């Protein structure tokens, strides 16, 4: 795998602004996050496309792709990270400097749409990519989630490379759409215990691939989705979806022969699902379309829309030990 | 490709619901189709799941699946319709009996998420399924719309194979949403004059393949999508979707190389587009898209959520117009 060098404190990190202009929609929340990582000691750089919008979007095609590509051309620049998601990083793909990219790999992180462009550049490079988090959402986050999230940031991106690493599990965690633009709090979003399952025995180990699932509909059949293979475990969250949705993309996996692959399955957090009253869980509807299949599935990872986000390098080997309850990474994921 | 047997006046029509239960959540739409087309002088044959609810579907995947193939297996049916869309047929499609729609052709006939179905069963079996009425949306259609998609239906359904098909051009028509579950209108739908565009010149024939998009990415990169090869002409419909949907479906098209492949490309109409207040169509987004590459466009074709809607045969060859402004199916497409 290509391998970008691990971050260090003081280090520069560029944004960018592939799809939703929020740095513009949601400026207080991107102000709360550019100071929390300044305050940490690092140094930013913005995106050519900050304060734009363009309607539902930051910029044309061509503009948005230039931005990333900027990015990659700097020098200073250790990370690139997005501001937000949305719907429109996909059409970015045609026009990324990939070649840029292998001759100067660097740490590129994000998710939910930005998973078009982390998933499109594993495609075409074979760099290892995060899925983490986002300036605005993440960062812009209050105590003391953004703490957490922070603390997984940090960690992932700075340790060194020796041994396996070990997840730990957030104690509490939110999905509730309250303090997002706001510039008081209120009150504290309401924490819930963890309730991360593991569905399985026996330890599964297999390179990790994924993302966003509904994202993943935009690159679908392209040359900018990497290839599912044998012993692959998929990682897949989503947001704010219903039930219906949620079966009709779980099937379209199915479909694509995804289950017959795949070593284990790690379902993100889903950030309000909406059960249509059913009050079932996206666990219940993956089970239904396996139809018997006997995939180990780890429901309610924490790196998802929800609150607190860990951070996950893409296309590398994960542990997931079904009977001690853990996660690890086991394969190198910078240089 | 495979053909059913024509439809005609007297015909055992059987019905399903792949998806929505809306055979009770729009019970007095789905009583004044039922009617309609029992006024007609039609016999129906009620799917299994009519008047069943789980949730947000009729029932499980498996029962789905069942309702469909039981249609399949009576010789009286000559046509299978769907009740109506919503998100969930492309579950069924690895339970469909392909065998027994290849021994008992029938014409199948629906649109939105039946696509999954439609597309599915072509891909499986050659046999030339049609994008179109669905029982409670287009047959329960107040007049006067309803009796132009009737027109249209009956058309294409009974008329004699012989010589090319050239398609009206409803007058008007109408997408607002209102007067759908009740006895009477609230008030008359504005009626639009019809503002269909024929981008380019000449005359491009080729086979028609498509459907609902948004749809299509439920079945998409499986055995169940049906290839798009050089020279096919895209059909293509989305209904109530944001500008942002749009941007990243049709970029979707373009990185599977669709767009290095098509003659031609027939949008219809969209049901409710919802620019973002940027006053941008669909056609100026896939222009974008398109990046220069010059492809002939019958924007807005009366095939979609908008009433009226005309029936279409999909898998067979059309024949547009671009001078005379006028679109014809060209290849028998029922025995």
């Amino acid at each position: 795998p290509l391998l970008a060098a691990p971050l260090a404190v003081g280090d520069t990190i560029g944004f960018f602004s592939s799809s939703a202009p929020a740095t513009v929609t949601a400026k207080n929340r991107f102000f709360r996050g550019v100071e929390f990582l300044q305050r940490k000691g690092f140094k930013l750089v913005s995106g050519k496309l900050t304060g734009k919008t363009d309607f539902y979007r930051s910029g044309t095609i061509k503009e948005r792709a230039q931005e990333f590509n900027e990015l990659v051309y700097n020098p200073d620049i250790t990370c690139i990270m997005s501001t937000i998601g949305g719907d429109n990083s996909n059409s970015l793909l045609p026009f990324l400097d990939y070649d840029a990219i292998i001759a100067n790999p660097k740490i590129i992180i994000g998710y939910a749409d930005t998973t078009a462009l982390l998933a499109g550049i594993y495609a075409k490079t074979g760099l290892i990519t995060f899925y983490g988090p986002a300036l605005i959402p993440s960062f812009g986050e209050h105590p003391p989630l953004v703490d957490i999230t922070y603390e997984s940031f940090i960690k992932i991106l700075t340790r060194k490379q020796s041994g396996i690493y070990t997840y730990t599990l957030p104690e509490k965690w939110s999905d509730e759409s309250i303090n997002w633009n706001e510039n008081k709090i209120l009150r504290p979003k309401k924490l819930y215990k963890n309730n991360c399952a593991f569905y399985g025995s026996g330890k599964v180990e297999g390179r990790v691939i994924g993302g966003n699932l509904a994202t993943l509909t935009g690159i679908w059949g392209s040359e900018w989705m990497p290839e599912i293979r044998n012993g692959d475990i998929l990682f897949i969250e989503d947001s704010r979806a219903s039930i219906a949705t949620v079966e009709r993309l779980f099937s379209m996996l199915k479909l694509n022969r995804v289950f017959d692959k795949v070593s284990a399955i790690i379902l993100g957090k889903h950030e309000l699902f909406d059960c249509a009253g059913s009050k079932r869980r996206p666990y219940e509807v993956l089970t239904e379309v396996l139809d018997g299949k006997q995939i180990p599935v780890l429901d309610g990872f924490d790196c998802s829309h929800t609150h607190p986000m860990l951070t996950l390098p893409l296309g590398v080997k994960l542990a997931i030990d079904f009977d001690n309850k853990n996660i690890s990474i086991t394969e190198q994921y910078l240089s």
